[PDB]
Parts: C-alpha cells; sequence; structure tokens
C-alpha cells in the first residue's frame, strides 16, 4: 500500500524535489513500500490532505503541525535538527536592498505607502510570529499597509527581489535555501527585523496509521544518516540527523498563539470591560497551564523508564 | 472558603498529624484561608473526595494520582523530593525477624502456608508494584497464599511485627516513618524483596479550582522551605523542597499498569492478540514519549 509524504509549500516543487527526492527514495528503499511526494498550493493543502487520509507523514513548520494535531489527527514523532548547530531558526522581514527602510520603526512609520507580502496563514515564521511581535504588540494589522497579500516564503522573497512587493515575511532558513535556488535574487534582499528563536520543524504522522507502520517509519527517522551517502542527503536539506520528539515541542507555539489572542482582546475597542475579562481570564488559564508545564519540563533531572 | 487537603491513609491519623499539621498551618498562613486536613480509611476515599469536589489538593502516591487524573478531575503540579537525595523510593516485602524466609525464592516456595498482607488497591508500592514483579511475573495471585487481606502500610508493618501476618507489602519510606512512630515494631521487621525504583509522590489539584487559588497554591509549594522552621517541617515529612511537576511523571506507572494488564491477558483465541496489540500500541507511544523527553536539549519558552 502507498505512503504519502507531505511537503509544505516553502518553495516551488522544482526547487523542492532535489532536496526531497533522494530522501524519499531512501525511505521507499528502507521500508520496501512506495513513498509518494505530496504537494499543495498552500500549507492548508497538506493539512487537509491529512484530515482526509491522503497524507500519511509530513514535514510541517510548527504552527501547521499544531493545526494538524488539533484538526487533522496528526502527531509529532521527530524533530529536524539544523546542520550548522542552530537550535532553531528565526522569522524575518525583508525589503529590497535599495529601500530606505532599515528597521521596524521605519516600516511602521511608512506602512500606509507600502505593499506587504504576508505569509501563508498556517506559517509559523511567515504569519504567526510577525503577526504577534510586529503587528499585535504594536496594535496594527496587515490592513494598515497600502495593500496586503498572502504567499509562501520563496514567492514572497522573489517578489521583494523583483520590487513587486515592498515588504514581506520570511525566515533565515528560506534565505539560505534561496542561496541555492536564486543567489542573484538573495543578493537583492535586506533583513530589517529578526524574531525570537523558533524551535525546529517537527515531522508528523497520522495516528490512524498501523502500529506496525508507525514503528517502521520511526525506526527509519531515528537511524537515518549513519553512512556518508545519507549524510549528504541531509546536508542538502540543511539538516543533521533527526531528534526524537512529541507534541511537547509545540508548547511555545501554543503560548504564542495565546499571547496574540490576549493582546488582540486587550486592544479590541468593540468589547466591554466585562466581555474582555471573560476572554482574558480564559486565555490566562491556558497560559498558566503552559507555564507550569514548562516549569515541570525544566525541572526533570532524569526520565523514569519502567522495568519489564 | 476553607481548602480541603487530602492525605492518603499511609499511617493512622495519630501518626500523620504531627507531620502534616505544621505544614497545613503554614499553608493557612500563606494563603490566608483555613486549611482542613481530609482523611479516609483507604486511598479510594481521597480520590472519590476529589471527584466530588470535597478534596481540593491532595498528597497521593503515583497510582492513586494517576487514578485521580483519569477519574477524579485531578492534575499533578508538584513532586515530593526525598531529604536524603534518593530520586524516589522502593516497594518491599517484609516478614518478621524470626522468620526463615530470606528472599523471594523462599517466599514463593512456602506461599501456600503463609498469610499475606496485600496493600490498598490504589497503592503503587503496596499493590501495583509487587502485583506485577512478584505476582504477575510468576503467574500467581494473592489467592495462592494461605489467606490474603488488604491494608494500609502501617497496618501491614505492625501486623508483621506482631506476627499477626506472615508477609506483607510495604515501602522504604514507610519503614523510615515507622522508625518514628514505633521503633520497636520496626526492629522486628526484615526486608526480603525490593522493587525497581518508583518516582517520588506527586501533589495533585482538582482542575476546576479557581485560577487564583491554583496560582497561590503553586506559589506556596514552589517557595516552601526557605526559613529554618520550614526546613524542619519538611525534614519531619522526610522531604526537601518540592519540585515542579506535571502528569508526565505518571508515565512509568502507566507503563507498569500496562505491563501488568498485558501479563494478565496472556495468562488469562483471537481475543488475546486483539488485546495484546492494543496494549503494545499504547506501550510503544509511551516509549517514544520517553525518547522525546530524554532528547530535549532545552525548554523552549515563548517570549512575551
Amino acid at each position: 500500500k502507498a505512503l504519502n509524504f507531505g511537503i509544505i509549500s516553502t518553495e516551488s516543487q522544482q526547487n523542492l524535489k532535489p532536496q526531497w527526492t533522494p530522501f524519499l527514495q531512501d525511505m521507499e528503499k528502507k521500508l520496501g513500500v512506495k513513498v509518494n511526494a505530496f504537494f499543495a498550493p498552500d500549507y492548508a493543502g497538506i493539512i487537509q490532505g491529512m484530515r482526509f487520509n491522503k497524507v500519511d507523514i509530513a514535514w510541517y513548520g510548527n504552527l501547521s503541525a499544531m493545526e494538524a494535531v488539533d484538526r487533522a489527527n496528526g502527531q509529532v514523532f521527530a524533530q529536524t535538527v539544523a546542520a550548522d548547530g542552530s537550535p532553531g531558526y528565526w522569522s524575518v522581514l525583508i525589503v529590497n536592498k535599495d529601500s530606505p527602510i532599515n528597521n521596524l520603526n521605519d516600516l511602521l512609520a511608512k506602512r500606509k505607502d507600502l505593499t506587504f507580502g504576508n505569509g501563508d496563514p498556517n506559517s509559523t515564521s511567515g504569519f504567526l510570529v510577525p503577526g504577534y511581535y510586529v503587528f499585535a504588540k504594536n496594535n496594527i494589522s496587515a490592513s494598515d499597509f497600502k495593500r496586503t497579500v498572502n504567499a509562501g516564503h520563496e514567492t514572497n522573497a522573489l517578489a521583494v527581489a523583483n520590487k513587486q512587493v515592498d515588504v514581506a515575511t520570511n525566515n533565515t532558513e528560506n534565505l539560505d535555501k534561496l542561496k541555492t535556488s536564486a543567489p542573484e535574487k538573495l543578493k537583492e534582499l535586506k533583513v530589517i527585523w529578526k524574531s525570537p528563536l523558533i524551535p525546529g520543524d517537527p515531522i508528523v504522522w497520522r495516528k490512524n496509521l498501523s502500529e506496525t507502520t508507525k514503528d517502521k517509519i520511526y525506526d527509519f527517522f531515528m537511524n537515518y544518516g549513519k553512512t556518508p551517502e545519507e549524510k549528504a542527503v541531509l546536508e542538502r536539506l540543511g539538516w543533521a540527523p533527526f531528534r526524537a520528539s512529541s507534541d511537547l515541542q509545540l508548547v511555545p507555539i501554543r503560548q504564542l498563539a495565546l499571547f496574540k489572542e490576549m493582546q488582540s482582546v486587550k486592544d479590541n475597542k468593540g468589547l466591554n470591560e466585562q466581555d474582555k475579562l471573560a476572554k482574558t481570564t480564559a486565555i490566562q488559564a491556558q497560559l498558566d497551564d503552559l507555564d507550569r508545564l514548562n516549569n515541570a519540563l525544566s525541572a526533570m533531572s532524569s526520565v523514569s523508564k519502567a522495568v519489564q
């Protein structure tokens, strides 16, 4: 039977395939089962594919993993690891190198004359992270810009390269990826803002997979990258071997989704003091649970593993 | 409004109070609301109290907390830490000093001639742990002993010291407690079996407690034991400052309950395989979860 592997629409498929085709082939081989590469116009397409069973395993950014866990039966089992040792990556805003915009203050000031390349609604670095640190903390929305459009990281970055949009979201991984796909364009870009650290991308399966199939998949990801051959496959992906993971790694993305809601609620002029208080306290409760869980994780000295 | 603080029937109230009273008073003080101790004749009493909102915060063992979580609307928020630096505690089997039984091998041999004090069906060390390693692993149950009776840790210990029963379950912390309550009965005991390590006892609240109250209870537990007088109270409880925790600490007890159920299925056509694979599936998840936990380099916390 077929396995469908979902690959989020970070880049065009022409650019995605040389990174992923050797990976997927190596999976076919080790599992002795066909592995179809699954693509979509947006992240939602990979998500809903999982919801309807056409997608078995997937590389997600954290936010779309979260969405896949709450709405598409997904579950995190591995986490990707940067080749160069970074413990994650960062969201950025980019403008053309010629632009007189140099930082967020400049951007905010001139927002009304500027077109904006927003990210994919399900993108962590493209949408949620600047959505909070750039827009919500500053009480502004994308609609305060001259014009606003949602696109993937490569589209947004080419658009800025070609002076087709004034400013856009992106991230530092995508900028290295562009160094391979379009170095004369990357040439043209300038970072004007960089977010806090975002944790590495999870790899996610659908739970309603067989006990046996999960086991095969998981052994493959945990053991991949020993040979010189597979090391190269990973380097091309910018990764080092995989780490074991769980839904726990989504914690801070959940806290961030809530900070933003919190801030949106506080700034909403269309609400009572009373409506606010209902909403904020409901948000506060979830935020406290997550704080206490982070305290528990930090305080763990060992992992009790039961003796059979 | 008063808070109710469940305390499991580890020992008799007479022996618990000098340990717990100074603590619950210090909690009354920090919280500025009355704190009432809640007791029951078995652990089930505490759990069922929580289900019906009669207990707010409890000290439980790992089994009964896991039962409070699945059934009584509970949630772990803190972990007890041994004063002596042990990373947990151990279940044991004890017989009288005078007995010729020295180990499990002897016990199992003479089982039919011996009375057995089993624990409280909700006790990790008194019931689940020997239940697996001693019973299920050897394809026998408490019914293979001459007679079997369920009781708290203290009751079992004194019963073995007073030769009212031949062998019973207990744990290493309860033997330390007994050094205080009845050192002469302690003298009469001998450990003949010791389990794999069990994690420290959790402190659990009911999820529907007000937010404010959770916050103040959390703050108090996290900060306890700075003044000299607070250390003493802890010392008399056999504890060092509390550590932050979460239901995740329940993982190995859930594995253990699953190992056991597995084993009782095996010893019990296609009904077996359907049940064993379903257990194995859950057991696989718990292993992958544990791998995730061990592999966490850092705790990524979102910047407000």
